[PDB]
């Protein structure tokens, strides 16, 4: 599924991501937008041989098992075609234990990168929520 910018700020904010560990909801739209483009069935392959499942671009590294990243964890306890289902339940109760580990956000390449330092409340305007 590819979500419109305010339909995932809204499921989300649903799912309780709006301040979750004081990660306000544009942080988490930001962070999707540039991993994924809000496509729930993106994938990409890490130069370490692991791949970036979902939404969120969830990594086999640590996270999720997809049968093929030998000597990674699956701490969500998940396969990773569970990341690339149209409801992002599995992605978003994951990105929950991922950015509590002590890393926060900085997790997510793309968020340190694009969205860390930004004005990432423009990734909610307009949407009602």
């Amino acid at each position: 599924k590819v979500f419109g910018r305010c339909e995932l700020a809204a499921a989300m904010k649903r799912h309780g991501l709006d301040n979750y560990r004081g990660y306000s909801l544009g942080n988490w739209v930001c962070a999707a937008k540039f991993e994924s483009n809000f496509n729930t069935q993106a994938t990409n392959r890490n130069t370490d041989g692991s791949t970036d499942y979902g939404i969120l671009q969830i990594n086999s590294r640590w996270w999720c098992n997809d049968g093929r990243t030998p000597g990674s964890r699956n701490l969500c306890n998940i396969p990773c075609s569970a990341l690339l289902s149209s409801d992002i339940t599995a992605s978003v109760n994951c990105a929950k234990k991922i950015v509590s580990d002590g890393n926060g956000m900085n997790a997510w390449v793309a968020w340190r990168n694009r969205c860390k330092g930004t004005d990432v409340q423009a990734w909610i305007r307009g949407c009602r929520l």
